[PDB]
């Protein structure tokens, strides 16, 4: 599991730093982290920094990222009230678990592409579900894709990933043996099947696009998130 502080406080106009450690070493011997801002539980995260230092152009320039050795730091220079959020760090855990999220850092300040998920709703315990994410606004066949979920009031949890060419599928510990991810490049869709459903599978399921230039996926490199679809497992 990754390590990031539970909370940080800042005065408006201050400079704040949030660190993340514990990521797995990548194939190249280096370490890579991403930073995912979520302003309320159950809402689409927003990538503020990915691949250590890359900032999406719609994100304010007050956000920046750096990495030293195996530790990443998110810096907000001139923090604003609207920056209050939970910031989740993401990285690789190990070779068979390319995505893992830290527990989140809550920041207190003193005072295009579409990914559309369907198939959610009420599900019966012991049954199966099938979620579909329909992508538009980018060249789907070039990118790895992932599913991430969030139990009510809890943090982000990785569910599954798939490379652009169907290869390298892996699954989060809580769903391994029950889950299947697949994709259809011609339809620009990625699918999650999950069987033997249990109450613990209840939550918001987000489709996530990877930015890795090689069609891979990992915890450091998510650049777009859907608004998610709720799954409720109950009888």
């Amino acid at each position: 599991a990754l390590t990031q502080p539970s909370s940080v406080s800042a005065n408006p106009g201050g400079t704040v730093e949030i660190t993340c450690s514990g990521g797995g070493r990548y194939y190249d011997g280096s370490y890579y982290y991403g930073w995912y801002q979520q302003k309320s539980p159950g809402s689409a995260p927003v990538t503020v920094i990915y691949e250590n230092t890359k900032r999406p152009s719609n994100i304010p320039s007050r956000f920046s990222g750096s990495k030293s050795g195996s530790t990443a730091t998110l810096t907000i220079t001139g923090v604003r009230a609207e920056d209050e959020a939970v910031y989740y760090c993401g990285s690789a855990d190990d070779n068979m678990n390319p995505t893992i999220f830290g527990a989140g850092t809550t920041l207190t300040v003193l005072g295009a592409l579409t990914l559309d998920e369907s198939g959610g709703g009420l599900q019966t315990p012991g049954g199966a579900l099938s979620l579909v994410c329909k992508a538009s606004g980018f060249t789907f066949s070039s990118y790895g894709m992932q599913w991430v979920r969030q139990a009510p009031g809890k943090g982000l949890e990785w569910v599954a990933g798939i490379q652009n060419d169907d290869t390298g599928t892996y699954y989060g510990a809580a769903v391994k043996g029950r889950a299947t991810i697949s994709r259809d490049n011609g339809q620009s869709t990625v699918r999650l099947q999950l069987n033997n459903l249990r109450a613990e599978d209840t939550g918001t399921y987000y489709c996530a696009k990877d930015a890795s230039s090689d069609g891979g996926y990992g915890g450091d490199s998510i650049d777009a998130w859907g608004h998610g679809t709720e799954v409720i497992v109950s009888s």
